């Protein structure tokens, strides 16, 4: 169940971390971008497969703060990941050498172009948890504090239907990203041109809670 990161992923985590410590908010842009690609992937698959969306029929991103547990959740109903793709897509790296040299020698935009911005989550988080349900597997949980990771079968079963939740246990100094209005604010900036509905779990007025559409 325990796994080691590949060597180049450890360097990438260090490069990403020590060049973007001044622009930490970019992690939420990269999580929204990753959510959108996964929605695109399942939508393409649904073009040729009648039952692609049966595990869950919406195509959304849902964002939820838990200030009392110190947690931020980003959930998409895209393609999701099998247990094997959790191990490989998150712990390894399939021209990577060229591109860790391109970053050592703005770095903000070209981590977007290689699709490795997932790792920016460690700028604001002490632990990262990925819960994922793919059509060809059971729900699994991937968990890491960057020093190792483990993949386990989710004992709660298939609660996602299909897709992925990223959970971040944020560092103490990142508690500003628990505040409901900063989250809504950053979600606007980084979702203006995403082609899927993106919601924040918010408050309105008696205080009531519901999904508030963002894009």
């Amino acid at each position: 169940e325990k796994f080691a990161f590949q060597a180049e992923v450890n360097r990438m985590m260090k490069l990403i971390i020590n060049s973007l410590y001044k622009n930490k908010e970019i992690f939420l842009r990269e999580l929204i971008s990753n959510a959108s690609d996964a929605l695109d992937k399942i939508r393409l698959i649904s073009l040729t497969d009648e039952n692609a969306l049966a595990g869950n029929e919406e195509l959304t991103v849902k964002i939820k703060c838990d200030k009392e547990k110190n947690l931020l959740h980003v959930t998409d109903t895209g393609v999701g990941m099998t247990r094997e793709e959790l191990v490989k897509n998150l712990g390894t790296i399939a021209g990577t050498s060229e591109f860790l040299n391109k970053m050592t020698e703005s770095t903000s935009e070209l981590i977007g172009q290689f699709g490795v911005g997932f790792y920016s989550a460690f700028l604001v988080a002490d632990k990262v948890i990925v819960t994922s349900k793919h059509n060809n597997d059971t729900q699994h949980i991937w968990e890491s504090d960057s020093n190792e990771f483990s993949v386990i079968a989710d004992p709660r079963g298939n609660t996602l239907g299909r897709g992925t939740t990223i959970t971040l246990v944020l560092k103490e100094e990142a508690s500003d990203y628990l505040e409901l209005d900063t989250i809504k604010n950053l979600v606007k900036k980084y979702s203006q041109f995403i082609n899927f509905p993106i919601y924040v779990w918010s408050s309105k007025t008696k205080t009531v809670w519901d999904w508030e559409l963002m894009n």
